[PDB]
């Protein structure tokens, strides 16, 4: 596909729409998320597009290269590690990311997988406990959605 | 992808979980839908995995081969025409379909697209009218979901 979309929903007030578009050899991620607490929130692609148990059945971070968690700019990162989105005073976060690891086709395709917005900030694999190395201490999954092909 | 899952949701009471498994050159579709009126309901793969406007933004039946609407056993059918599912007196439909056109990979892949359960029976292209050859006269979209990768 050259375009994908994801509608995020959860059990609280957090909702949003994220669009993905292949522009050249990279993927541009845009959109906005509302209902969040002010500050940074971990924003990642989880492996399974399985919503049978809410966001929980999405599994861990998409990680075909079997690396540890990190920031979007690190070499050692999961493919699904997109960093943090930042909510303003009003709970609105605007998404504007360009990423070199995800794709809309092939082995790194994220179509069919789940976008998750987390409760806390992602520490980028630098928190110093085992958990940092897995999820960045980003905490619970506030909203998520399966990434589908768009028009 | 060898397994997929879809969780169907809408604005009324219809809900369900559909599972997909690649077996030889076919896809085996299983699962259950509840909250349906007794009888037949059309069950099709729609083109886009776009839920921004409910089931409406899913677009038309998935039809990469530009054919007219038919039943699953017809040569002239859309790739997304899986026929009808049947709800019992209690409103429960058990899904058990084996289909050779839909796929979980390649060009006819349905991952990232939308599974839709309709209000009325699909006439399989034999309704005599023009709508019959587009949608089977299945009526409105009761519940739908994006097809994601499962474990
Ligand atoms: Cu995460
Ligand atoms: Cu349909
Ligand atoms: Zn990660
Ligand atoms: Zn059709």
């Amino acid at each position: 596909a050259t375009k994908a979309v994801c509608v995020l929903k959860g059990d609280g007030p957090v909702q949003g729409t994220i669009h993905f578009e292949a522009k050249g050899d990279t993927v541009v991620v845009t959109g906005s998320i509302t209902g969040l607490t002010e500050g940074d929130h971990g924003f990642h692609v989880h492996q399974f597009g399985d919503n049978t148990q809410g966001c929980t059945s999405a599994g861990p971070h998409f990680n075909p290269l079997s690396k540890k968690h990190g920031g979007p700019k690190d070499e050692e990162r999961h493919v699904g590690d997109l960093g943090n989105v930042t909510a303003d005073k009003n709970g609105v976060a605007i998404v504007d990311i360009v990423d070199p690891l995800i794709s809309l086709s092939g082995e790194y395709s994220i179509i069919g997988r789940t976008m998750v917005v987390h409760e806390k900030p992602d520490d980028l694999g630098r928190g110093g406990n085992e958990e940092s190395t897995k999820t960045g201490n980003a905490g619970s999954r506030l909203a998520c959605g399966v990434i589908g092909i768009a028009k």
